[PDB]
């Protein structure tokens, strides 16, 4: 009966050692999920800016070539 | 003395327990490394999506200089 309290007494560190790190592993979890979201944020905002900028590179394009006439450029 | 079944079965649960918790853990270790590598998968599109932000500012940068050239040729 004393090896048992004993036994026990090392399975409680052992628990509360798998416990603290199942609880870290959960806020790791929850922080990643967060992070994902974010990223997924941000793609769209630079979505959308490439999206902006592309509009304006093809109606530049327009401009300089419609110009590029009007001074006889090559 | 009799009190040793109480402990001998309190020291059953925590057997369970302690199964449990080992498993759940690595199920959690398991999803967290998937989702490190979805997030860096969805990173690395952000900044393939960067690059494309830099070279579409880049050329109309240079597009912008040429209009303001044209323009400045066509009033000389």
């Amino acid at each position: 009966m004393k090896e048992q309290l004993k036994q026990m007494d090392k399975m409680k560190e052992d628990l509360a050692k798998t416990e603290r790190i199942k609880k870290e592993l959960e806020e790791q979890n929850v922080t990643l999920l967060e992070q994902k979201n974010d990223l997924f944020g941000s793609m769209k905002q630079l979505e959308d800016k490439v999206e902006e900028l592309l509009s304006k590179n093809y109606h530049l394009e327009n401009e300089v070539a419609r110009l590029k006439k009007l001074v006889g450029e090559r």
